[PDB]
């Protein structure tokens, strides 16, 4: 599972609507050495290397997506849950060739449902930089070219307890493209050193 004692990812998805199309989808464990990816994110140092030093290390995950790009409103939907009532800050950074080019900061209040608290961030509009980027990527004539382009782009999500500023979840994403026959796919990994 992608999660800690305090906070779990229930569902994640990114999509376009005119019946929607999902680029990637997680509905709800191998490891990887964070040193192998230090370079994919800034040495900002709000990038990965510094965050990991201050831990906790069990809070840090890597997701590799093989996206489905064969298909307007662009959106992202996240759902988390916990047994504690919290307020969350969710920070998402896009990084391109080592440099942070987007930062999006959102908060969500716990909601009571079925004996647990859920934190629903639903249909957030995907930022414009990403929509435009996806429209170009969609044009490329060959899957191997898309992957070459995508090798230089990563996303980092940082979820903290807003009232204590404790990190609860830190997730790095990296991306390739799948063929239409093989649909979207993901693999989740703990990060270690
Ligand atoms: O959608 C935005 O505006 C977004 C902005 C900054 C950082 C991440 C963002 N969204 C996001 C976050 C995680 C994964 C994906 C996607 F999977 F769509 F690429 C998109």
């Amino acid at each position: 599972g992608l999660g800690t004692a305090r906070l779990q990812l229930v569902e994640f998805s990114a999509f376009v609507e005119p019946q929607r199309h999902l680029f990637v989808h997680i509905s709800q464990l191998e490891s990887v050495d964070v040193r192998q990816i230090y370079d994919k994110f800034p040495e900002k140092k709000g990038g990965l290397r510094e965050l990991y030093d201050r831990g906790p290390p069990h809070a840090f995950f890597l997701v590799k997506f093989w996206a489905d790009l064969n298909w307007g409103f662009y959106g992202v939907s996240s759902q988390y849950e916990s047994l504690e009532h919290m307020t969350l800050t969710c920070s998402s950074k896009v990084c391109s060739f080592g440099k942070q080019v987007v930062e999006k900061v959102e908060t969500e209040r716990a909601q009571l449902e079925d004996g647990r608290f859920v934190y629903r961030l639903l249909r957030s509009p995907m930022c414009e930089y990403l929509v435009n980027f996806l429209h170009k990527l969609r044009q490329l004539p060959e899957r191997y070219m898309m992957n070459s382009v995508l090798e230089n782009f990563t996303i980092l999500q940082v979820v903290t307890n807003r009232d204590t500023q404790e990190l609860l979840l830190c997730t790095a994403y990296v991306f390739e493209v799948s063929t239409s026959e093989r649909g979207a796919q993901h693999h989740i990994y703990r990060l270690v050193r």
